[PDB]
């Protein structure tokens, strides 16, 4: 038999992952073999679940640890395995600050910021906070980037000859990252 | 008649408290600070004696988002001159209302000024203007944070020409943000 279609692996907690698939079409009579397997440690479990149900909760997992998962259908006959799905369980700790922070392309009313995030901490978003560097500080701007794939952003409509303070936070299930230092940005008309 | 304490300041601490601080003082004894507070909305006035050698009273047993007028004096054998009125709202127990008078204007290819207005007495400490592209893609959005309720306008800058933005505008407060029933549309020009 062919493996389950529509296989999707999502982290629902710090110790649990949820594998879902599309309902299997029956003659008789079958079950779904699910194999999950840790990367950071040597830990494989193998679960049999009745064919008519559509998902399994994989539980008793460790925090911020990635697991590789595959599945199949057996009858009788041993079905061919699905492709390997991977996922991290949610973080137990606060996420690390984005590394390789590079401010460049500095213009009169714009600049480009680039960074790198470490995978493994369930970073769901990053925020780019920028404000005028003066001692007043009555307002700032948060650019909220909701997909952690994006590695770069261009700030726009900045004021010329102005010094800005720029910070970059990464947010996960626990909370935001804590920056030790900010970054400077000075525009030029010229 | 002695003059009142100097450097009088009234800070809202909680929903039921305000803190009145002043510059401490030290002829012959004894002396105490008479502090009066009174509700604007309700009819609730109280008179509090505190010994003259401490620097602050916490005026307690007040009601949520209620305005209060405060004054003070230094009494001895004779009663002193009253201070000027201090006024403050206690912190709110609800979310603030959405800002009315949302007038967008001066729309250019990369600029779009926005002005609003807020109702006082809700302890509104900041307002957030949010703006993203009209598309349903939840990739990016920009939260402009304005940390004083004094500021009434703001000019958006560096927007993309010929584009539709979905502007929201929240008001924040000791409980939480306001809840917009509706967003606002912003077209941009050529360029
Ligand atoms: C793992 O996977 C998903 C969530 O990530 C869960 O599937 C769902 O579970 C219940 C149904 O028992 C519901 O919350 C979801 O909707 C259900 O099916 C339809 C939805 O159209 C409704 O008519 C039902 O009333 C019912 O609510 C359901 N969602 C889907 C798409 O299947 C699953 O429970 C979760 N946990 C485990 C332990 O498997
Ligand atoms: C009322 O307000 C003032 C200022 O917030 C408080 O005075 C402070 O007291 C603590 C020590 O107990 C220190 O932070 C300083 O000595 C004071 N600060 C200043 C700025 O003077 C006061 O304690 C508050 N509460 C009461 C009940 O009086
Ligand atoms: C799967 O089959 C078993 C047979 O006992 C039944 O208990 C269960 O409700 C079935 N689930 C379905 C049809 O979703
Ligand atoms: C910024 O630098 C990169 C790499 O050279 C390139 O996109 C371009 O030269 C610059 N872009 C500007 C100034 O808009
Ligand atoms: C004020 O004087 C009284 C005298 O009973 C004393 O209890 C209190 O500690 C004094 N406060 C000071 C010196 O701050
Ligand atoms: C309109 O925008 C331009 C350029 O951004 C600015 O110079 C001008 O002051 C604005 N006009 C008003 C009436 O706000």
């Amino acid at each position: 038999l062919p493996p389950p279609r529509g296989l999707n692996l999502l982290p629902k907690s710090q110790t649990t992952l949820n594998l879902t698939w599309q309902p299997i079409f029956p003659e008789d009579d079958f079950y779904v073999e699910v194999e999950r397997r840790s990367v950071q440690k040597s830990d494989q479990q193998n679960i049999k679940v009745p064919g008519n149900l559509t998902s399994v909760l994989l539980n008793n997992l460790h925090p911020r640890e990635q697991y590789v998962v595959r599945a199949r259908v057996n009858t009788k006959a041993q079905g061919e395995w699905s492709e390997d799905l991977t996922a991290w369980t949610l973080s137990d700790i606060l996420p690390p600050q984005p590394e390789n922070i590079k401010i460049s392309n500095i213009t009169h009313s714009s600049a480009v910021i680039s960074w790198t995030i470490l995978d493994g901490y369930s970073i769901s978003s990053i925020t780019i906070r920028y404000k005028v560097q003066g001692k007043n500080e009555d307002q700032h701007v948060d650019v909220k980037i909701k997909n952690a794939t994006i590695t770069q952003y261009q700030l726009k409509g900045l004021e010329p000859e102005t010094a800005y303070q720029v910070d970059i936070f990464a947010e996960n299930n626990i909370g935001s990252s804590n920056p030790a230092f900010s970054h400077e940005l000075v525009t030029l008309p010229e």
